[PDB]
């Protein structure tokens, strides 16, 4: 059957803590992407996260870094649009749509999601 089934990971990143942000999200995505650890990282980022990237230049640039190792990266347009942020979000290259039938369709097919 699936060809990718044990291939992807979901993060979804809620948190602001920019400690735990740099020093274990982006890390481990990062590594995981260029090693080959999971051929496929997607994050959404929804929640207290979406004001942090938004505003701090250098989660910023984290972003950019795993967007350019192929890690996917979406956040919750009702987020975006609430916080006022969806034209910065977008020009970082981060996928802004509606978020709530791709979240449960990604727990419905069971993925591996690390709630952070």
């Amino acid at each position: 059957n699936a060809m990718s089934a044990n291939d992807k990971l979901t993060i979804l990143w809620t948190t602001d803590n920019k400690d735990t942000v740099f020093n274990m999200l982006a890390m481990y995505a990062l590594n995981s992407k260029n090693r080959g650890w999971w051929k496929h990282i997607n994050i959404i980022l929804w929640g207290a996260s979406v004001k942090l990237v938004a505003n701090d230049t250098q989660v910023q640039t984290e972003i950019l870094e795993m967007l350019q190792s192929g890690i996917t990266i979406e956040a919750c347009q009702d987020c975006c649009e609430n916080f006022g942020v969806a034209s910065i979000i977008t020009n970082l290259g981060i996928t802004v749509r509606y978020m709530g039938i791709p979240l449960t369709e990604y727990l419905k097919n069971g993925e591996k999601i690390l709630s952070i």
